[PDB]
RNA sequence: UUUGGAGAGUUUGAUCCUGGCUCAGGACGAACGCUGGCGGCGUGCUUAACACAUGCAAGUCGAACGGAAAGGCCCUUUCGGGGG
């Protein structure tokens, strides 16, 4: 049931003897709904087979996402080659709302509920790398509270807390009727 | 202890970056074009502090005053009017 989602294809042109030489580059991210997503960009001479790549790099370096909810853990400023994406978390409700590269793979992602802004490098290839490289800065309470050595009440906040149980609450007792 | 940021196109054979230009949105004391049924609540010289016909826009008090022109009342009466 894996969710994809192309963001950008684009005819690159390599220049030979005869001319012109052209393939297809297709930015493919992928995600499980649920937190796993993963990136990859597909380089084929046909576009299904630049998708296809792009699935294949994706489903291999798929990664974790941290959240606490439909939302992620804390804000955070990923930066890329020159991409720079901010991510915020939101209160439920507020929706996704993010330009198309950080958009895929957030809905990717399952993030639901998230700000989300690009302030530097409009392309969507860097976009992605900045994003991912948020993702990857993101930190969750659990693994914070043991890099600390600490409990978690004490390095968390309590509304982050009210909604990590909020969410647990409606993740287990609510798995009742899928698992009966 | 609560809160709220979407991007796209365009330099190149193609890429990345920078960087500008443009667009998507919202608003208006608005104007124009096409169109136009009803009501409700508002709103209307943003320009010539340019010039202005005309009519109204600051009067009131007779319990401040002399008074009595118009009405009123009463005497008068040639019914013309005259007095208080």
């Amino acid at each position: 049931n894996y969710i994809e989602r192309v963001v950008s294809i684009n005819r690159v042109s390599k220049v030979v003897k005869g001319g012109r030489r052209f393939s297809f580059t297709a930015l493919v991210i992928v995600g499980d709904g649920k937190g796993m997503v993963g990136v990859g960009y597909g380089k084929a001479k046909e576009v299904p087979a630049a998708i296809a790549k792009g699935v294949e790099e994706a489903r291999k370096n798929f990664f974790r996402v941290p959240l606490i909810g439909s939302t992620i853990t804390h804000p955070v400023q990923g930066e890329a080659a020159a991409g720079v994406v901010m991510l915020r978390p939101a209160s439920p409700g507020t929706g996704v709302i993010a330009g198309g590269a950080a958009r895929a793979v957030l809905e990717c992602a399952g993030v639901h509920d998230i700000l989300a802004k690009s302030l530097g490098s409009d392309n969507a290839i860097n976009v992605v790398h900045a994003t991912v490289a948020a993702l990857k800065l993101l930190q969750r309470p659990e693994e914070v509270a043991a890099r600390r050595g600490l409990p978690i009440e004490d390095v968390a906040p309590a509304g982050m807390l009210k909604a990590r149980r909020e969410s647990e609450a409606l993740a287990a007792a609510a798995a009742r009727e899928g698992s009966a």
